[PDB]
């Protein structure tokens, strides 16, 4: 009726045409054999994929039952650990080994810096993300609360000089700290020149060079009156733009216009938790954006070209003007009716994504005929982040999938590299084996701490009531999880070979707090960590200039700072831990968060957006935070902390508040049960305990499809 038959598969026409007319041409893959391959791969790997999913359920049932047959609330760690081993949850750790992944770009093996993650369905965000390799420090400081909006220094309709001066001073201090002068301060600079290949900085009473002249990387314009000077520190570039006749330069002692930081070294184009894609139409819109990015012709605004510099000696060179791109595929769980078989059964979306995003990525290995000749991966790798994997057999399966896809695409084996999200408990406690199962493909491990927290709650759902959502970030289990991740990577030889990454900062308006606190991540040895915007990427870059990540990692070598016991420490709430008002606040906090997110997901197909919590702090959250909130209330409901009336009342109380915050928006109040979005939120909480591993996708997908079908009437 609207589907194309290929072997046992019935492919939605919109997807079939997209692949044939847009994805395949230029790849030199015969369409016939591609589609035959899709059918073969799906048929061969579907059974294993299903067996893996059934194994999760069998494990979770056994754990649930272990908790229900015990009364002793002080959990016996010795017996729990033995139980997990018996049932195959906790596997033996393999002998020491080193990863052998090759053909990986410098941005991944060597450079430490921010990693930006954006929804691929939003073409403009995606474009801005790709262009976010360079970002204005002045704009990041002026536009955020990193420079406090104190009296006199508030941002108005026009340039506030008092504020600008604070921005300038902040950046002079950064420069002093990052690329020190031999004597004196950048704050007192009057000019820059290049003399015999050395950077010279004029002070009022003298001239001076850098304390480390090798931090001078280049310049533009005349050496004796440069338009910019390029510095490098800890592998990251810093560009001072010189323009006395500019609106800012005119007020600056050296005529400096801006300081540009190399910011988002790598970007993850997300098909998973930050997007809403429930059918072939949604997937195509995403695939098309991924295609445009890899061909370099995406336009919503266009992709930046490379940056040209003059070397200290006077020669010419270029730096990449774009972030190196990963794509995040969906995980092993969900099916999607973009393709169905002859029984009407939907095909696994993870299998589809590997095939399609892998196909499309081939274009990023060829020179863009357009805004190029930017090759995404010069070293010939395709970078796919695989989320939500549970344990080493699931990693093995992703390997096999990637291997079979490479064959269908005619790519060399191991072309398709894997960024492993460590964001499920069964991966956390078997991490070394997981890395080993991908020892030839792995290019990162990353602590997806939000999903990890969700999995923590669901796995131990039957053990007792959990601590509040805000308490979770500082629990012993999570701190051990974070340290264990770093330790496993380093011991597997990631240093110099693969990224060790940490998680997302979600408080987009609290940039001063981000600058003060997120430095903890590179201090702990992470070579990269996630940010949600180009602005946040520029500000997080500051941290990699303050912290020598390579040195931190080498200082950590051989350390064993987390035990299996610490990892298995369930975040159970203590006896009488909350007063009535604290319980109410937490319920209201979670309900508002769920409703605010779900209404845009279900009604407008938006997978990530800003939602003010119970303190008005605007959070840029995605499905993972929804997973936490819904599981936490499900856990409180399961154990009698709150009643179903408390939840209902809270949802009904927060709903008009969420309608206010969104004032093409259809209001949830007052006809709650006429709102598909309101009912979805309720369902996420009330059925949370019965969702597989607490995953929210089954409900969101069902409800979004219901909504779309209504709008079609
Ligand atoms: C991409 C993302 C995540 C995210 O997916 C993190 C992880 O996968 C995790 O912690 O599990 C969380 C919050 C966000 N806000 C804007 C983008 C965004
Ligand atoms: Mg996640």
């Amino acid at each position: 009726t609207d589907r194309v038959s290929v072997g046992n598969l019935r492919i939605a026409r919109v997807l079939y045409d997209f692949v044939n007319n847009e994805a395949l041409p230029g790849t030199d893959i015969d369409p016939d054999s591609f589609w035959a391959g899709v059918d073969k791969v799906v048929a061969d790997l579907t059974p294993q994929n299903q067996a893996l999913l059934n194994a999760r359920d069998e494990l979770q049932a056994q754990i649930d039952k272990w908790h229900r047959r015990r009364v002793i609330e002080p959990i016996d760690m010795d017996a729990y650990r033995q139980f997990l081993t018996e049932i195959g949850y906790l596997l033996p750790e393999p002998d020491d080994f080193t990863i052998t992944t090759s053909g990986v770009d410098a941005e991944i093996t060597t450079t430490a810096g921010p990693q930006l993650v954006v929804p691929v369905l939003n073409a403009r965000f995606a474009l801005n993300a790709a262009n976010a390799r360079w970002g204005s420090l002045y704009d990041a400081l002026y536009g955020t609360d990193v420079i406090p909006e104190t009296d006199g220094a508030e941002k108005g309709p026009t340039y506030n000089k008092v504020r600008g001066d604070k921005v300038i001073a902040y950046a002079r201090k950064f420069l002093d700290d990052s690329v020190p002068l031999s004597s004196g301060s950048f704050g007192d600079a009057t000019g820059f020149t290049v003399q015999d290949g050395q950077l010279v900085v004029a002070l009022p009473d003298k001239s001076t060079g850098l304390a480390n002249p090798g931090q001078f990387a280049g310049y533009t314009g005349a050496a004796e009156s440069p338009t910019s000077v390029l510095l490098i520190n800890h592998g990251l570039h810093i560009e001072i733009l010189i323009d006395p006749e500019s609106q800012v330069g005119t007020t600056d002692r050296a005529g400096v216009k801006d300081v540009i930081l190399e910011s988002a070294i790598t970007t993850i184009m997300d098909f998973e938790d930050s997007v809403a894609a429930v059918d072939a139409a949604d997937k195509v819109l995403g695939y098309r954006n991924w295609l445009g990015l890899n061909k370099g012709d995406l336009a919503a605004r266009v992709l930046n070209r490379d940056r040209n510099y003059t070397a200290p000696g006077g020669g010419q060179f270029t730096l990449p003007g774009r972030s190196l791109m990963f794509v995040r595929n969906v995980g092993h769980l969900m099916t999607n009716d973009a393709i169905v078989d002859t029984d009407g059964s939907e095909v696994f979306e993870g299998i589809m994504d590997a095939l399609f995003t892998g196909l499309i990525a081939i274009h990023g290995l060829k020179a863009s005929d357009v805004n190029g000749p930017l090759i995404n991966s010069r070293t010939g790798s395709i970078y796919i982040v695989k989320p939500k994997m549970h344990g080493p057999a699931e990693v093995a399966f992703t390997c096999e999938l990637f291997s079979r896809v490479e064959d269908v695409l005619g790519l060399p084996q191991n072309t398709m590299k894997i960024g492993i999200m460590d964001e499920e408990r069964r991966t956390t406690v078997n991490l070394k084996a997981c890395i080993k199962a991908a020892a030839d493909r792995v290019v990162f491990i990353n602590t997806g701490f939000l999903d990890r927290t969700g999995d923590e709650i669901h796995t131990s759902m039957e053990a007792g009531p959990m601590v509040r959502k805000g308490t979770m970030k500082s629990q012993p289990w999570i701190l051990a999880y974070e340290d264990h991740n770093v330790d496993a990577g380093l011991a597997a030889g990631f240093s110099g070979r693969a990224q060790v990454g940490k998680g997302m900062w979600t408080m987009t308006e609290l940039m001063a707090d981000m600058v003060e606190t997120k430095i903890a991540q590179p201090r702990a040895g992470a070579s990269t960590a996630w940010v949600p915007s180009p602005t946040a990427a520029t500000l997080h870059a500051l941290h990699y200039h303050q912290v020598d990540v390579a040195a931190v990692q080498q200082g950590l070598a051989g350390k064993r700072r987390a035990t299996i016991e610490q990892l298995l420490t369930i975040p159970l709430a203590k006896e009488l831990a909350w007063a009535p008002d604290e319980i109410r606040e937490e319920v209201d906090n979670n309900c508002q968060s769920i409703l605010g997110y779900v209404v845009r997901w279900v009604d407008q197909g938006v997978g990530a957006s800003k939602v003010p919590d119970i303190h008005d702090v605007a959070l840029m959250e995605d499905r993972a935070t929804l997973r936490i909130s819904s599981q936490l209330l499900a856990n409180w409901l399961r154990h009698g902390v709150i009643t179903s009336a408390d939840v209902r009342a809270s949802l009904e109380r927060m709903a008009p508040l969420v309608d206010r915050q969104n004032a093409a928006y259809r209001p949830m109040a007052p006809n709650f049960d006429d709102s598909i979005a309101f009912l979805a939120a309720q369902e996420l909480i009330l059925s949370g305990a019965q969702q597989p591993n607490g995953y929210t996708e089954p409900i969101l997908h069902r409800r979004r499809r219901e909504f779309k079908a209504r709008a079609a009437e």
